[PDB]
């Protein structure tokens, strides 16, 4: 549920983003979300890859700590 989730670097290079784990965590950071508004409901990624990643938070996928350990980033980020 952290930054340094190896799923993290797959699940970026599946919704079109760098799987360099210094590159993911400045992309969170000068991209994060409210903590109302998860990852699947975020308007940053593209409505099927939001749809794609909706499904891991829908039913408990094998991208399931990908996928929540991202949403805790975003919704825990900075100011």
């Amino acid at each position: 549920m952290d930054t340094s989730n190896h799923l993290l670097p797959g699940l970026f290079r599946q919704l079109g983003l760098e799987d360099e784990p210094a590159a993911i965590r400045a992309f969170i950071d000068s991209h994060p979300l409210p903590p109302r508004v998860p990852l699947p409901e975020a308007p940053f990624w593209t409505p099927a890859q939001a749809a794609f990643l909706r499904q891991a938070l829908e039913c408990d996928a094998e991208w399931s700590e990908a996928a929540d350990g991202l949403a805790v980033l975003l919704q825990q980020g900075e100011a």
